[PDB]
């Protein structure tokens, strides 16, 4: 039995990438595959317990620790090449999350970078990391779509204004480290701002310092997004600056490896 | 501690790559580093036993050397090898050979590809070579030589001269290409000897045919030779008959160096 042949983005493609912070690849993944990774992540929700974040099951953290299916998503090799082509390094998992923006639901998210949390409360180096979010479903004009400053990254870490203690989280409405009205216009004056769209299966990658937001999803159907969060190897984490759980930050530094097509 | 982030391939190398069969990075190992690796050769030379072909090589070093073990997981090489095999990989086979001032025999055309499908059930050609330079590679000490795009029609006739394992270090080669195979496809492809400075690296395709004369040149022409193989393409060990140091079992992804404190 074959897998196709590792497929990795073309030299315009990472310009793209570099440069905007963020690309998007349509119909990485068939109805069928998505299927299977919705169906799994409404058994995450269901069974997640404190890795969960209610709105009412909004968000799960940490899925590919606990389930297999999303143990060897993390590994595909649809995303794997292409995280190892983009931070040049071996690489794993840093952070696994999934946010479901039902019809008619949703909050406004705050513009923050990635970067920032990781940095501050996890250890992380670097910016030497990235996401790929997966389409579970198309994301369009009026369904809450991730939207980005791009370009937004090239300026590294914005200062932000610490708000809560304890575990920080990107998922919880009052993030502890939001951005700077004043900061925000300028770098929206500069570089604009754009809502990435596509079909359902496609993966978004971007940044983990490029500033983000979303709103409410006004249409009748569901916006759910998996992203996976791969960090260089050499960029691994310091454990002894961190303390969050390993669901919401990793330790475990194992440079992963591709899954191959067996007979199960 | 930093290693300089992973280099791959650009587009116009790949394709060269992919058209000729072979290609040379020059200057990727500095020289102290091929010091390091002339050094390790030698030691191979000396305690390989068995692993010795007599001294014309050694096989399977990245298995008893941990310098050679780390080697096969340098930066400088692991990433092309994925690239260009465009899946994680393993190493099928390690060996040095060593063709010393103005000695060593002809080596005969051959196709390392079908002596690993026969030998060793490797399914297909899906496997590459990378040959580092330990002293410079010139016109007159024996360069490997090859036809370029040689690789293109797949595996090419050859007769079964042994019993045994085959071996790829001897001027007598189990699966040799007689002069009527080669007098074609050199008229139409011809013949290309890549050259280059001590610390570059050769790659060069499972299936590309290729050849060698002796050194007759007061300077040695040392080469240390790994072989990746795609996990997919991984060879079958019930076809199989060879040493674990001739055709490797265990298929484990390799995985980069990274740069530690010792």
């Amino acid at each position: 039995q074959i897998m196709e042949p590792h497929d990795t983005l073309s030299p315009a493609q990472v310009d793209e990438y570099r440069k905007n912070g963020f690309l998007v690849q349509e119909h990485v993944f068939d109805e069928e595959e998505i299927e299977l990774l919705r169906a799994e992540a409404a058994q995450e929700f269901a069974s997640g317990g404190e890795r969960v974040t209610v709105e009412i099951v909004r968000g799960v953290h940490g899925c590919h620790l606990y389930s297999e299916v999303f143990g060897r998503l993390v590994r595909s090799p649809r995303l794997l090449p292409i995280a190892r082509q983009l931070l040049r390094d071996d690489v794993y998992v840093h952070q696994f999350k999934i946010n479901a923006k039902r019809a008619f639901k949703g909050e406004v998210w705050e513009w923050h970078q990635d970067y920032t949390f990781w940095h501050h409360e996890d250890g992380m180096p670097a910016p030497r990391a990235l996401s790929a979010a997966i389409f579970l479903d198309e994301v369009t004009e009026f369904n809450g779509p991730l939207t980005f400053v791009p370009g937004g990254h090239g300026s590294g870490m914005i200062d932000a204004d610490v708000k809560g203690e304890g575990w920080a989280n990107t998922l919880t409405a009052s993030l502890k480290y939001s951005l700077d009205v004043e900061t925000m216009r300028g770098l929206i004056e500069r570089n604009g701002m754009v809502a990435p769209k596509g079909p359902r299966g496609s993966v978004l990658w971007f940044d983990a310092n490029i500033p983000h937001s979303s709103v409410p999803n006004i249409s009748p159907f569901d916006r759910g997004l998996v992203l996976i969060t791969y960090n260089s190897v050499e960029n691994k984490t310091d454990v002894t600056r961190g303390t969050r759980p390993e669901w919401l930050a990793a330790r475990d530094f194992t440079p992963l490896t591709a899954l191959q097509a067996t007979s199960f």
